[PDB]
């Protein structure tokens, strides 16, 4: 029986079938009606780690090829859809990590008509999102940082997004986004929207041959200055608080930021080491987890300590401008 | 929240939320993509009786209106989709019931599966399927019989038909068909494709203020000359065998039909009272369940005895002819 019909029927898909269904979606072989039915059936059934990993493979394989030598290669990405609208700090944590000596290939996208997306912020900072995949790869090899704009690497998403937007609910694609880095990143600080996804996503990463931390910060799909929950690949689960790594707490509101126009100005002051409020602490936290995930520092605390020093030096801003100029003719 | 979204999320709808969802669909306000999604979500978590009845009322409200004064008004119909291609026994049984003095408003359509649907049979017999609704209502109150062609009464279904065919699976619409009699029939012999739908559908009919039996016969969505399962509105569940109503068993193969003309040929022999084989027994069984559901006979046994006589009298054929001509008058 057809793999898509089987999914629509709500039956659990075997690894091969799950891969086939995603391959067809990415190949533009599934009508919107069936894509819609398929996605609803999976979100209601509860996608399993083996299905998740296999579909992740189908997606990666369908993307525009790009190979990078730099290793370890870190990515600080989230599943999105936490439903809170805080300032995406992953992008800034990525720049901090790259400035700190870790090769980074940050997977990102635009905020669905919200302008609060990583892509939106970088562009506002001077990043020409039109740069071909080859040039981005070159930036990763030479500068140690690259921003992988999902539109550029995943053509089929132009046809999937409308289906997702109309369904208006979370689907398997929220999980696959972080698991489909098109540069082959192998170290992660992957945030999820609900704690129920920490364990299964950690296994998904392990299945894909990756490592790092899967995190969740009190409802948010990113580390916050509160009672974070974490799951380490190759290790287990545990809580991570600010005080534990030398940082003090602060309400989520302190990490809300503001309008897409205001976020850009903040980013600059943050990367320069000018801004030193709760935003600078949450950036250090995620960057620290990155340093640790990629093996740059032996512990999370030393990772955060490095991130604060890097952030305070302003070198992360010099890297951003270096990258901006690198993409220009 | 939005009713359609709540459905897509897999949550049980409140009755009026269910009414609202179907009203939007029939009004053509739901994109085929969100429609495909809600339909899959509903079929997967299981539709409840209160939801089914509410959606049925919504659907009835969007159909071309037709009011019939004669009561009780009997309909012998099934959910269809059982894949067996049997002769159109319910249409013949409906005519036998009408020849017995019970006002009948039989709901039906052409068989897309292949051919030889209730509408196809009657068309071959000369019924003008295009006869306006107001005309069919005149026949019902004058000749006691009428065929309600779905295509003619439910133009709004064109907004949904495409999504049902594309999904390729059963949805709530397979259940609503028999619950949307355009004439407001209140007595039923309603067949379902699977036994698990007997009780929920009986409850749905009760909520709709209707009376009668919901039946299932060894895989078939109608009464067969075998071990039948029944759930009567206001009485409960029970098995129904040919023996207890004075009939003899026989295999489904004997109830097989064929093309529209062939089916029309047999229909002529049966209604004229010339063919006394298994087909005659099956027609009597259903027509008898109809007399009983409509309150014409105090029991199924008596209804079957009356049905056998009416069929053997050839009276049902005279009625048909009176029907055809009436539509051409």
């Amino acid at each position: 029986m057809d793999a898509v019909k089987k999914a629509i029927l709500g039956e659990v898909l075997e690894e091969e079938e799950a891969y086939e269904v995603m391959r067809a979606l990415m190949a533009g072989e599934v009508s919107p009606v069936r894509a819609a039915g398929l996605l609803v059936a999976l979100s209601l059934r509860g996608e399993r780690p083996h299905e998740i990993a296999a579909m992740a493979r189908a997606m990666r394989e369908a993307a525009r090829p790009l190979r990078v030598h730099r290793r370890p290669l870190l990515d600080i990405v989230g599943t999105g859809g936490d439903g809170k609208g805080l300032m995406n700090l992953s992008t800034l944590a990525a720049l901090v990590a790259a400035a700190g000596g870790v090769a980074v290939a940050k997977h990102g996208n635009r905020a669905a008509s919200s302008r609060a997306g990583s892509a939106d912020l970088l562009e506002a900072l001077g990043v020409d999102l039109e740069a071909p995949p080859e040039r981005v790869g070159e930036a990763i090899e030479e500068l140690g940082f690259g921003f992988l704009f999902a539109r550029v690497f995943h053509p089929a998403m132009r046809h999937v997004a409308p289906v997702r937007a109309e369904l208006g609910v979370r689907t398997v694609f929220n999980l696959l986004g972080p698991l489909t880095n098109p540069a082959g990143a192998d170290a992660y600080v992957l945030g999820v929207f609900s704690p129920e996804w920490l364990a299964p996503m950690a296994e998904a990463l392990e299945r894909l041959g990756a490592r790092g931390l899967v995190v969740h910060g009190e409802g948010a799909d990113e580390l916050v200055l509160g009672e974070n929950r974490v799951v380490e690949v190759g290790k287990g689960a545990y809580a991570l608080t600010p005080e534990e790594v030398g940082l003090k707490r602060a309400p989520l509101e302190a990490l809300k930021g503001g309008g897409p126009e205001e976020n850009a100005a903040l980013a600059r002051r943050l990367l320069k080491g000018e801004e030193k409020g709760p935003l600078a602490d949450a950036v250090a936290l995620a960057a620290g987890a990155g340093f640790y995930a990629a093996g740059k520092t032996p512990s999370l605390k030393e990772g955060v300590a490095l991130a604060r020093e890097v952030l305070a030096s302003g070198e992360a801003y010099l890297l951003l401008e270096r990258y901006v100029a690198f993409l220009r003719a």
